[PDB]
């Protein structure tokens, strides 16, 4: 099976409170579009609620969609998943309204930079009262505004992921205009096509892909998955595996796939599987980056400009201090780092911007201008930018 690039590629996903319908909507999206484009493989709700990374396309674009379980123990996974989204679909149940996770996922989306949000008010089959429905929309729009998303401008589609999914199960060929529920899914697909702009991909820069996960394709070798950040990659390309391990490893690409389909060449923006030559799953891991040889190097000590979040922004009320060892989030991983403030400075208070030094306990592919977040456990306390590599 081969994958032929024909429409602009976009990465999206589902966020929202537990049980509001993220997984059901993900399944509905694949079934609904499958009726038009045969290249769209059907994905049962049972399987997704286990892969959780599916594909589907509209007349305008090809989409890679990650369905976030959204639980607290999956926080680190949501971070990397949301970080690679061009836009997110916020699912809110019409029968419950916004709940704690609706708010939590919105803040995380903001902190990792999700550029746009499209809302899908789910389970409307459970609520008919026009007033209650308008109240829920009002609440969601206000919630979004609260975290600085353009709440008054986002699309808010009302529908039922379950009824749409069941219709497709009954008639997999159901097409647009034939079923009111299925049509609500098309309203969402249209909103996604229109509201979420297709970003400019940095395809002309040196290849770089942060590793999300590593698997062994039984009888084929190890494969590293991730979203290409910049550049391109194809079979026969030499690539370096940088960071985390003791030394940088160099190998050759033996395969490139898009949703398990042979891909001519992967480009920035594509979430692919890169099969590597002679490397075991013990030589490549999440957090490392695949890159054009010599384009990026591993480091542990650097200087950075850092903004300490205010308590009013979810951070702490106490500041940073020398010897502090929080977690530093770089691309797809997080590593402990020791903070060292300049002479004379005993503390950097919330709300202040300062430049200090850091020494990670493990090497990481670093470069000037690279952004990173600082978290202490499950709380974001700082936002920084690498300003100088020391070693
Ligand atoms: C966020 C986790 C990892 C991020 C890692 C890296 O982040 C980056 O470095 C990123 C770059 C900026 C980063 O460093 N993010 C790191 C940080 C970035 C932070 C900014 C931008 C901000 O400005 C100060 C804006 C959100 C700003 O804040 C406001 C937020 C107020 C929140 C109040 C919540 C309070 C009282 C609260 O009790 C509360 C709640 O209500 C819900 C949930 N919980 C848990 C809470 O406790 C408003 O929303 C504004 O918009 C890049 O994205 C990297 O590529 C990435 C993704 C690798
Ligand atoms: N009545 C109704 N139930 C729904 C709808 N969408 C999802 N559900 C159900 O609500 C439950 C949670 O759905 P799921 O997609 O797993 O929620 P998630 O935690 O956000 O992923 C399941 O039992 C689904 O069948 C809907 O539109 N209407
Ligand atoms: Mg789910």
């Amino acid at each position: 099976g081969e994958f032929i690039r024909t429409k602009p590629h976009v990465n999206v996903g589902t966020i929202g409170h537990v049980d509001h319908g993220k997984t059901t909507l993900t399944a509905a999206l694949t079934f609904v579009t499958a009726a038009e484009n045969p290249n769209v493989e059907v994905k049962d709700y049972g399987d997704i609620d286990k892969t959780a990374h599916v594909e589907y396309e509209t007349a305008k674009r090809h989409y890679s969609h990650v369905d976030c379980p959204g639980h607290a123990d999956y926080i680190k996974n949501m971070i990397t998943g949301a970080a690679q989204m061009d836009g997110a679909i916020l699912v809110v149940s019409a029968a419950d309204g916004p709940m704690p996770q609706t708010r939590e996922h919105i803040l995380l989306a903001r902190q990792v930079g999700v550029p746009y949000i499209v809302v899908f008010m789910n389970k409307v089959d459970m609520v008919d009262d026009p007033e209650l429905l308008d109240l829920v929309e009002m609440e969601v729009r206000d919630l979004l505004n609260q975290y600085e998303f353009p709440g008054d401008e986002v699309p808010v589609i009302r529908g039922s992921a379950l009824l749409a999914l069941e219709q497709m199960h009954r008639n997999p060929k159901t097409r647009r205009g034939e079923n009111e529920w299925v049509d609500k899914i098309w309203e969402l697909l249209d909103a996604i096509d229109e509201y979420i702009p297709t970003p400019v991909r940095d395809v002309d820069k040196p290849f770089l892909m942060p590793v999300e996960d590593v698997f062994t394709i039984t009888g084929r070798g190890t494969v590293a998955t991730g979203r290409i950040e910049r550049g391109k990659v194809k079979v026969g390309d030499e690539v370096e595996i940088v960071g985390l391990a003791p030394e940088t490893r160099k190998t050759v690409v033996t395969g490139v796939e898009m949703h398990r389909k042979t891909l001519q060449e992967g480009i920035a923006g594509d979430n692919v599987g890169v099969l590597l030559r002679g490397v075991s799953r013990e030589e490549v891991e999440r957090g490392q980056v695949l890159a054009k040889p010599g384009s990026i190097t591993p480091h542990t000590k650097f200087e950075a400009s850092v903004y300490v979040l205010k308590k009013e922004e979810g951070g702490r009320h106490t500041g940073f201090f020398s010897g502090y060892r929080p977690q530093f989030y770089f691309r797809t991983t997080d590593v402990t780092g020791v903070v060292q403030l300049p002479p004379g400075v005993e503390m950097v208070m919330p709300g202040d911007n300062v430049t200090f030094t850091v020494e990670l306990i493990k090497p990481v592919a670093l470069e000037e201008g690279l952004r990173f977040a600082i978290r202490e456990g499950g709380r974001t306390v700082g936002a920084g930018v690498v300003t100088k590599i020391l070693e």
